[PDB]
């Protein structure tokens, strides 16, 4: 059970039971969210766990979210997040994906099926869950148990371009 | 060896031996820049392997990169990316974090130190590269192997502010 083969299982499931994950499994999946690195170690990070009824509805209504049984809304502090002297940007969006990521694979390592989710109408997001204006949301981590076929471990050679389309040495 | 000891041992080494990536470890370092997803599976990412003098020499340039003998830019291709519609964002520096976090992951495992590089000039990169207008400079990977003291797996208990100040339940 090394890196690749956990990357190489983890798929996006859209088909998920309706049995609840369980609290250990959530801890250790919440636990990677801290582990992980922020530019400046800012922490900008701030995490929503839905998985009572309004919550999931308040989701349904911004995205399709597939009945799955828990999400994880991940917003990103603007008033914490590191924001680059040369042009203005801020890390918003980076740190908040290397958080989710870390516990997308976190999930997958523990049993659960998973999707990312952007597709979200993000200002019913901040209207139903009360985001103050330096809070955004940006990514929502649905997981839970595959009720159907999971997509396969070697699938890549079909669903992904070869290497050489997107790494090139030293020059484009 | 399971996901939480490899993304607590994974520390930002800024200080580096003279002593090379082997390209058996680069290659399994790009090989999960391609299993990541990306939203709608589009994959804007555009990477970069910068090992040799030029390349380096442009990278200092743009970004203090403590003399790392292996570096990988990632680009996000705009023309590629998918664009919300509700508001037209874009997930360029989504998509690209969640393959630099699995390349740093898959580094990790391999003993590879690491640190993540956002504070870089994005004029000088993108002249020095000669990037086309549709690719945009995103995050710089630097890895080798640490020359001084790497930092403690258990540091996290002072490095980091306690899991209740980023995750709330329900609601915020
Ligand atoms: C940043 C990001 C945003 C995504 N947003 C959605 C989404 O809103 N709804 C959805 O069904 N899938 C979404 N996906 C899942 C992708 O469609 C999926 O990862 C991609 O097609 C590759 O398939 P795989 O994850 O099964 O390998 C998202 C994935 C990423 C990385
Ligand atoms: C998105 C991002 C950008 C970063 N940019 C830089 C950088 O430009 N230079 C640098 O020395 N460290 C940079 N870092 C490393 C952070 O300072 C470091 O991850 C943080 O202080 C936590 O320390 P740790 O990674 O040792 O746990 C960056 C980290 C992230 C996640």
């Amino acid at each position: 059970m090394n890196f690749v083969e956990l990357a190489k299982k983890r798929y996006s499931c859209r088909n998920y039971q309706d049995r609840k994950v369980e609290k250990e499994k959530l801890e250790k999946v919440l636990d990677v969210a801290r582990i992980a690195p922020t530019g400046g170690n800012r922490q900008p990070q701030r995490l929503i766990v839905i998985q009572e009824k309004e919550g999931i509805n308040k989701l349904s209504k911004a995205a399709n979210i597939y009945d799955a049984p828990l999400a994880i809304l991940v917003c990103g502090d603007k008033d914490k997040v590191w924001t680059r002297p040369f042009d203005g940007k801020q890390l918003t969006d980076i740190d908040t994906s290397i958080v989710t990521d870390h516990m997308m694979l976190q999930a997958t390592e523990l049993g659960l099926a998973s999707v990312w989710v952007c597709y979200f109408n993000p200002d019913i997001i901040r209207e139903e869950f009360s985001l103050p204006d330096n809070l955004e949301p940006i990514n929502i981590l649905l997981m839970g148990y595959e009720s159907k076929i999971p997509e396969s471990p070697e699938r890549h050679e079909k669903t992904r371009v070869p290497l050489s389309e997107i790494v090139s040495y030293e020059t484009l």
